[PDB]
């Protein structure tokens, strides 16, 4: 008995947005799994989409494999910097799909736009995928000339069905639940009596914030108190369930909008609209897991299914209108083009997303949120639900990382990974350390003291050792200086011990300097 794996991944969710990790939004098929399974909340992936989903298909850095920093932000012709996952890496999917897996994927790719770079050509038997980092959730696409603001040209729904590029989508096309359907189509379709490695990268909660009426009707005003309350409440509950300690001191919110109790009546009921969305996102991304986990249950396979939940990065706390690369005209593009009334925010066209006051909510008590460096950027919730392993229905504070699932997965599969040299060309090998000792309860963790760790985004960057953890967050978001944390006194990356503690900063700044090196930073 081989296991199966079903890793499935939210887009841009945060910490304790779902129940079993301190949340209000109702998340009933991924809390089952949480509950039974092993919560993680040391857990680490890249501060961004891409890079994080090249290093979960390989075991190694995302300036490794290939995109060093997003397709849309460029460097073009060095190595590791083309845009796609590239060739001095083979994938998880390939190497699986070798030693006899069906390898089966619906939902973002976001790993590469052309045909030689699709799910297809990278290991998957089938996939239906959007290929871009996102798009509009009900296929809706407003006018592309030269004009339309950057973001939005690069966000089209481009979707493939294995090597067919799609020239429409079905009607009542909603992103979720076609990821639903398609994987749920080809686990019916399968060859039952072999394993499958299941990949279902959803595209919610992430903006344009979109999601059926009827779910969002459930959150009705369930978000009026406004962003700060809201923190509060996932605060208190994140201390109640053990995912924090009792203790702990919450970095504090920085934000250049408008806090809640300055905006107007509408202002506040248009922004709790987005969040009542937002949370349907989620609930409905849990609905559509239920589906693909009922029917694994109905068929006898869940107990030796392997199954991942993680989100990609931390919670988007973006606001698009700020950084003109996204333009030109974002806001006015939008205006003459989408309907953000407050009626309309969650169908097709309007065209919403949070900001930084509701994303810092559920990335409490850590530092800011996705593209950061800091923890509220790189911490994300994940759990693992595996029976025949020995830590299951407890939470764990083992320092782990999105590199570390490839050599486990391949691990439990029973395949080498191949080395230096796959097809003849010479590749990496994986950075992460399978958990399959730790797990197993061999182990305390599958990581140690001496275990040191890179970031590298946007011009920010993290060195970790053990818990030590240095920050660099240049202009106009921070010092442009590095910063020392003690992560398991601080873990909101609040007391700088660059001061008090300048020799261990020395000795992380080295590291910094082999991890530029080792994986070839810009
Ligand atoms: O927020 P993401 O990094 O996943 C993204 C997607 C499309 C365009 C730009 C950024
Ligand atoms: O900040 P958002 O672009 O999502 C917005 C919401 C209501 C009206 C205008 C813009
Ligand atoms: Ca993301």
């Amino acid at each position: 008995k081989r296991p199966n794996f079903l890793v499935i991944v939210a887009d841009d969710l945060g910490f304790s947005d779902i129940g079993t990790f301190g949340g209000e939004i109702a998340t009933p098929n991924l809390d089952a799994l949480a509950i039974a399974g092993l919560r993680l909340t040391d857990f680490h992936t890249a501060s961004a989409a891409s890079p994080t989903r090249s290093m979960l298909l390989t075991g190694t850095d995302h300036h490794i494999a290939g995109i060093g920093t997003m397709a849309e932000a460029l460097l073009e012709g060095k190595p590791g910097y083309e845009g796609h996952l590239n060739e001095r890496v083979v994938a998880l999917p390939e190497l699986l799909r070798e030693a006899g897996y069906q390898t089966l994927m619906a939902g973002k790719w976001h790993l590469g736009l052309k045909p030689e770079q699709t799910p297809h050509a990278r290991g998957f038997e089938r996939s239906f995928a959007l290929l871009p980092g996102a798009a509009n959730h009900y296929g809706f696409e407003p006018p592309y000339d030269e004009s339309t603001p950057r973001i939005l040209k690069g966000t089209p729904a481009l979707y493939v069905e294995d090597e067919r590029y799609l020239d429409t989508l079905p009607e009542g096309f909603y992103s979720s639940d076609a990821f639903g359907d398609k994987l749920l189509q080809y686990l019916k379709e399968r060859d039952q009596s072999r394993p499958f490695f299941a990949y279902l990268p959803f595209s919610a909660p992430h903006w344009p914030l979109q999601a059926p009426r009827e779910i969002v009707e459930k959150y009705r005003g369930r978000y009026d108190a406004g962003p700060e309350a809201l923190r509060q409440e996932r605060l208190a509950r994140l201390k109640e369930l053990g995912l924090v300690e009792a203790d702990v001191e919450a970095h504090p919110v920085l934000a250049l909008t408008r806090e809640w109790e300055a905006l107007e009546d509408e202002e506040r009921a248009k922004s709790a609209r987005a969040m009542e969305v937002y949370a349907a996102m989620v609930e409905r991304m849990d609905w559509n897991i239920g589906r693909v986990v009922d029917y694994l249950r109905r068929q006898g396979e869940l107990d030796n299914t392997f199954v991942l939940f993680m989100s990609d990065n931390g919670a988007e706390g973006a606001l698009l209108e700020a950084f003109p690369k996204f333009g030109p005209d974002l806001l006015d593009f939008l205006d003459r083009h989408y309907d953000n009334s407050l009626e309309n925010i969650g169908r097709a066209n309007s065209y919403v997303w949070y900001g930084p006051r509701w994303a810092q909510a559920a990335t409490a008590p850590s530092r800011l949120y996705k593209a950061f460096t800091t923890q509220g950027g790189i911490r994300v919730p994940a759990l693992v639900r595996y029976p025949r392993l020995s830590r299951q229905g407890a939470i764990s504070h083992a320092f782990a990382t999105v590199m570390d699932v490839t050599p486990t997965l391949l691990d439990l599969a029973g395949v080498r990974h191949p080395g230096k040299r796959w097809r003849g060309r010479e590749i990496a090998e994986p950075r992460g350390r399978s958990w399959l000792g730790w797990l197993s309860g061999e182990t305390e963790a599958a990581h140690d003291e001496n275990t040191v760790t890179g970031w590298g985004l946007f011009g920010m960057r993290a060195i970790r050792q053990g818990d030590w953890k240095a920050v660099y967050l240049p202009a106009p978001v921070g010092p442009a200086t590095w910063q020392l944390y003690d992560l398991a006194r601080d873990p909101g990356e609040i007391h700088d011990l660059a001061d008090s503690q300048p020799g261990k900063l020395a000795e992380l700044i080295e590291h910094w300097k082999r991890y530029v090196s080792d994986t070839g930073v810009v």
